[PDB]
């Protein structure tokens, strides 16, 4: 049956789902490593014992312990992102979207959510593979990993809980895909990594550790980078909120062993219910549990490795969004919400950039309030709203972002940047949000594909376009086709910069992404607070 | 005679003059104080001894012992500023230009020269006082002051150079014009002082000096006001540069008394000679001796006294011209030069920086460096010319300016602010220093109005429309006439901050002059420097 696969853990069973008019074969919930439970939690991830017989592949797994966002209870847009399926420790699974018939030596694509380190599923309508999988003939695998303290409760020293153990769970399934996917029909030798916002994060860490560069050939990073300022810590700020954990539920914080045997003990929603309690600063676009620099997974700084040029050299595609900060804004800063334009008083202005830029000094915050502030006009609400939406966004994906990708390029085989600028027509946020933290993702899946999910067909046709330069991209290194007439996106290199915008207009080349903004944000902002 | 006149000091004999097809009556080179020779080098201003007989007032006295240009001899756009007659240390006189048939009681405007405390002469031709006397019926006088060490040689504590004392030389002749004006016609209750450059500050600084608030009702400054970076240093850095001058000369620097004896022994152009080595900095639109913020002359810090409203309150004008770095990036910056177009390196760019913002850290030179590149096109010679031109501007002139406005204008009696950007067609200077420090003299004294010059009609129509604002509010405290049918220079407000600018375009009402960048110059920057 093109259904049973046997693989070096066992068989497996999919099942055949249907897309667009025609059928492909998916294989859901296939376990990539042991349960991490018990005794288990917060370690290094063991590599699952194989079985005999028939593992049910027909029904998506569950989704990991996770934070869940109940601001907008019932609302479409916020729901989206939520686990779709009972949420358990027992959770580290992938699965693979597979054309009919089976191909032998295909590109494989594999995805690796986002939602910031504490949050994310494998299993969400708008990352279902099949659209893409069946469109561009291409093996979609998805992985999950452990969010939140699970994940990423950092007691560096300690075996028990070292730190890093969910990017340790990516790293996994990715060896999983390289030791597996060919009984699937897949190229281990053409495996993309693709991911958004700490995904796009974790995929650029993937190229900068060590262990796990040899396992994949190329990769995209949408909205995300590893040096993003909200994407890792020092290993003693992970030490400080490990033991801060501890203490918001009365735990023995006498050693390390005493700690985590404590934390062990506790139910996962008690963590749940205490995690944000832990951040040092009154923040937005922080999250307490994240990567940490430990000198093993990462040998040395990000920025180190990144001017010495340690790091995997391969082809890489990345970019972002127009309005990244809004998601933020709204969900953390005074003066704005989802039903009103938020336009925002000089007061939530000066509110709003003291919550973006936490680790400023009043000198800092000066300095931002004068880049980012039309002095002829400091009471228009528009003005400052809008100026609040590109400092969060600036500061948080977009020159960092930028930064890493200068650094690349100067030792990398090839760099294509974007910047996504469409706001879908059917969007259920306002408008004043603008082009969301998330909502390229959409496009790269192929949603604007069914019609009863109500794209125009400008839309459908942006989908095609950027699913085929994904596909394109994986499969080759370039995302233009070889001759083909329509027009070329242009290499991104140091002495050019040069990027496209994605949307529905005629495709258009521009240069220098941001670059009075990053100017601010990479060399002189940091100078600023390093003197004082 | 219309040209006898019997003045408290003596009788006086001026001398007619044509002027347009008509004439007029001038007095020239009256003295208003004792030379200022031997023992009285450096020593506060006595008044003139009163003299019987006749002085022969039909010639323009001697002008003060200065530095003299010679960067571009024969060059009639910088000879037109140097001294057009014998220097002396004997040079405290006056000029007085009146109407045919003499008046009984109209207003006076005394105009103060400019030349960075330096330089300048009250007898060049774009400062003859006729064509103004003539077109709006004023008397119009103008004095003469110490520059240099003479007038600016600072050593506080001393009486034999107590330092300020050309800024006393103006305040005597102010005094005098007082007590005689009326005399000649002329109101002394309706004095209006103005002034240029140094000049323009000068007339700024009568208004905070307490001595000379009595002595006049009302002011135009024009780009200069007492708060530039360059018009005043501290008693210690008086102190330094008195000494450091002693050194250049192999002097006895052991005492005042000592010092003060030996510079006295000393010919004036062996002082001339060395008075720029004294300078702590290298730099640009810095002068080594001015005006010291002593507590005699100046009570407190300008600073202090602005906030708290010490000063005269009455009306005043003022503003500035659109490229007044210009000049000054020529004579002082490398890459400049009167016959290219001085586009401008990255590197010549950032010896710019440093010479413009000489007090200025590593971090501060960034902060400039970032708020004036576009670094989108950050190799533009052109820009980065331009770039510097509004730096230097704006640190010393526009900015400094726009500060003490707003600050006179909470407690004064009405502000009419002025930009100035008409370039003038017979120019001499090259296009790219575009409408220069000092360019708007020529209007504000009506030499358009002379055929032979060679100034277009538009620019006689405009020259006429000045004259009228600085004599019409000299008369009355307003540039407009009551109901006239033209537009109306509005008043500025610290609520609206209106301002118009002056061309040949009709009218046009703007608000916040240059508000971006004097944010930056007046609040981030020395915030930037105090903390690092
Ligand atoms: C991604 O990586 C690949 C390699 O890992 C890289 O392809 C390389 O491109 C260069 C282009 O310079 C090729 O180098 C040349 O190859 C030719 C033909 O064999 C040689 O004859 C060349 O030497 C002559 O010409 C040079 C002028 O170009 C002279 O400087 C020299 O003195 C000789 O006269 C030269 O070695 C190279 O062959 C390929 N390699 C492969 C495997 O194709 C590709 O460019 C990278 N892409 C990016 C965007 O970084
Ligand atoms: C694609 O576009 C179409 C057309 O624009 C769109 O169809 C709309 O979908 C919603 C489904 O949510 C419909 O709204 C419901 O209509 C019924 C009948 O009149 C009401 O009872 C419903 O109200 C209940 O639920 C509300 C919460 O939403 C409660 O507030 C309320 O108390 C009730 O319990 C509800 O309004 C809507 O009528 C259609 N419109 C049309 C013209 O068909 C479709 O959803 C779009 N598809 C997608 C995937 O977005
Ligand atoms: N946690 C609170 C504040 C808080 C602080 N302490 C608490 C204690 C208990 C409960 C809450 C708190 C807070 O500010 N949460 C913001 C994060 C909510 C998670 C939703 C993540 N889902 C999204 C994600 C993305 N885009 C989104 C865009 C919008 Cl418009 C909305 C949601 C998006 C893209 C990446 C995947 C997740
Ligand atoms: N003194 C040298 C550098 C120097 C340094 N050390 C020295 C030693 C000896 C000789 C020279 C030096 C220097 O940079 N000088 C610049 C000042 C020259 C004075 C001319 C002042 N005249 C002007 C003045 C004004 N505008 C001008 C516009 C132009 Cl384009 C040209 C001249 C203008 C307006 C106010 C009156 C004077
Ligand atoms: C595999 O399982 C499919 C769906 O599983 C569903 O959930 C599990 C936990 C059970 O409760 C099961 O009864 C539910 O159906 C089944 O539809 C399918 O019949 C099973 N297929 C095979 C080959 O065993």
């Amino acid at each position: 049956s093109e259904l049973l696969v046997n693989t070096k853990s066992g068989k497996v069973m999919g099942t055949r789902v249907p897309v667009l008019s025609s059928h492909i074969s998916a294989f859901l919930g296939i376990p990539f490593a042991e349960p991490p439970v018990g005794n288990m939690r917060f370690r290094r991830p063991e590599p699952k014992k194989p079985w005999s017989g028939v593992w049910n592949a027909s029904t998506y797994p569950n989704n990991c312990q996770q934070y869940v966002d109940e601001q907008f209870p019932g609302f479409s847009g916020s729901e989206m992102w939520n686990p779709n399926r009972e949420m358990s420790e027992d959770c580290l699974y992938l699965n693979i979207w597979v054309p009919s018939p089976r191909p032998k030596s295909t590109t494989v694509m594999v995805w690796i959510y986002g939602g910031g380190f504490y949050s994310g599923s494998s299993t969400l309508d708008v990352y279902n593979g099949k659209y893409l999988a069946y469109t561009e003939e291409v093996v979609l695998v998805s992985l999950s990993y452990r969010v939140g303290a699970f994940g990423f409760l950092a007691l560096h020293g300690s075996q028990e809980a070292p730190g890093n153990v969910g990017l340790l769970d990516q790293r996994m399934a990715l060896q999983w895909v390289h030791d597996n996917i060919q009984f699937f029909g897949g190229d281990p030798k053409t495996v993309t990594i693709f991911g958004e916002s700490a995904g796009g994060a974790s995929v650029g860490m993937h190229i900068l550790s060590p262990g796990s560069r040899d396992l994949f050939r190329r990769a995209i990073l949408q909205s995300g980078s590893p040096n993003c300022p909200w994407a890792s810590v020092s290993v003693a700020e992970g030490r400080r909120r490990a033991v801060e954990l501890g203490r918001n539920l009365n735990c023995n914080l006498n050693s390390d062993e005493e700690l985590i045997h404590c934390l062990r003990e506790k139910k996962p929603q008690e963590l749940i219910d205490v995690e944000w309690n832990v951040l040092p600063f009154d923040s937005i676009f922080r999250f307490s549990f994240v990567p940490v620099i430990d000198g093993e997974f990462f040998p040395t700084s990000l920025e180190s490795m990144l001017n010495s040029g340690n790091f995997k050299k391969t082809q890489i595609l990345l970019g972002v969004n127009k309005d990244e900060g809004s998601f933020f804004l709204l969900y953390g800063a005074p003066g704005f919400s989802k039903d009103s334009e938020s336009k925002i008083s000089r007061e939530d202005f000066m509110s709003g950039v003291k919550l973006s830029v936490p680790h400023a000094n009043d000198l800092g915050l000066d300095a931002v309030t004068l880049q980012y502030t039309d002095w002829m006009d400091d009471n228009n609400g528009i003005k400052n709203r809008d100026g609040l939406d590109d400092i969060v966004g600036d500061h948080n994906v977009i020159c960092p972002l930028m930064h890493f990708v200068n650094k690349y390029t100067k030792f990398g085989n090839g760099t294509y940047l974007y910047f996504f600028n469409h706001r879908a027509s059917n969007l259920v946020w306002p408008e004043w949000m603008g082009v969301i933290h998330g909502y390229e993702i959409e496009f790269v899946f192929g949603l604007p594909l069914v019609k009863e999910l109500n794209y125009t067909a400008e839309e459908e046709a942006l989908s095609r376009r950027i699913m085929h330069y994904w596909a394109t991209f994986a499969k080759t290194g370039n995302p233009n086709e070889p001759h083909s007439q329509e027009s070329k996106w242009p290499l991104f290199t140091t002495k050019e910069q040069k990027f496209i915008d994605l949307n529905t207009e005629p495709m258009k080349v521009h240069q220098r992404l941001r670059v009075q903004m990053c100017v601010f944000w990479n060399q002189f902002l940091p100078k600023l607070l390093n003197a004082t």
